[PDB]
């Protein structure tokens, strides 16, 4: 596991419900045992997952956003 900023599978941000509210419970559905909203400089604003596998995934540039 990591600690992160949770995009959408692969290479995005999800954007956060500020709060938390929504974007923690789809960080719990993905399987992140916490989550929260943040923002990264760089895409915008994104939703952050602690404990998330290596197999789920996170912002990354290279690409440009998937799903």
């Amino acid at each position: 596991v990591r600690d992160g900023y949770i995009a959408q599978p692969e290479n995005c941000v999800y954007h956060c419900f500020p709060g938390s509210s929504g974007c923690d419970t789809l960080c719990k559905e993905k399987g992140g045992t916490s989550g929260h909203c943040g923002f990264k400089v760089g895409h915008g604003l994104a939703c952050w997952c602690n404990a998330l596998p290596d197999n789920v995934g996170i912002i990354v540039e290279g690409e440009k956003c998937h799903s």
